């Protein structure tokens, strides 16, 4: 049993990087392109590949596990389980997080930022509802 | 420039909660591709790249308020040191991040698990490997 465990931790550690990697590396690629190094883009897109193949992976000893979901602490193991984490972390971003995040921007004086982050609950709670009809959806048959 | 905000702090988890969205939600979309439920699956990756131009716009904020890479805490404003950037992130985790996770799944009894933060551990030498020999140019 992996639960309550320092692998179980490092799981989902390992998850959160490799994510992040991905973001990253084919956020770079688009420098690359702009620039004209077509060979560096390349690179950057197929090594991005490599960290999804590793994000998938650490989420498949995760869900095998028994392991909640690195992103909501939620269960994962079926399909009507997986959108349900995706309604518990969008619902939790447009109800607190992105509209606390606003509230500090504008306090900083970062206007600009504060309604980027007004625009992502806006979007964020949309997901929610799309995702909360799928679940109706499954759950209803 | 943002530095010192609490605002940089929350630029910097809006981009890993968004970071991992993205790849959460392609997860899941496989499940449904497996499945039989296309619409769900299709739904899945659209609001998926939703996420991206999320974490992208985080970036943008990021790069621009004189931030650092939320994964290395280096410098990204230019492609040099967007590469540099994923130098440092790739050495660290095979010089010590996956050969310690797996030091400790051995221990812990998980040797399936073991080998694969073992496979990794070298993928991401090779990735180093890759990088660097990129950083001339
Ligand atoms: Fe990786
Ligand atoms: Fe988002
Ligand atoms: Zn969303
Ligand atoms: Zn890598």
């Amino acid at each position: 049993d992996l639960k309550g465990t320092k692998t179980a931790e490092n799981l989902k550690q390992g998850f959160i990087g490799e994510s992040m990697a991905n973001r990253r590396y084919l956020y770079f690629a688009k420098r690359a392109d702009e620039e004209g190094y077509p060979e560096i883009a390349g690179l950057l897109r197929s090594i991005a590949e490599g960290e999804t193949a590793h994000a998938f992976g650490h989420l498949d000893f995760i869900r095998q596990g028994g392991l909640t979901d690195p992103a909501t602490d939620k269960p994962i193991g079926t399909l009507e389980q997986m959108i349900e984490s995706a309604i518990a972390g969008e619902t939790y971003e447009w109800t607190q997080m992105y509209p606390g995040f606003a509230k500090v921007a504008r306090e900083e004086g970062f206007p600009e930022v504060a309604e980027w982050f007004e625009t992502l609950a806006r979007a964020e709670k949309s997901h929610a509802e799309k995702f909360q009809n799928v679940l109706k959806q499954l759950k209803g048959g």
